């Protein structure tokens, strides 16, 4: 996964496929 959001998790739309 990729942390676009750099918060240090994987979630939301960094999830959505
Ligand atoms: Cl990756
Ligand atoms: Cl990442
Ligand atoms: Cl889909
Ligand atoms: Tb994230």
């Amino acid at each position: 996964y990729i942390d676009t959001n750099n918060d240090g998790w994987y979630e939301g739309d960094e999830l959505l496929a």
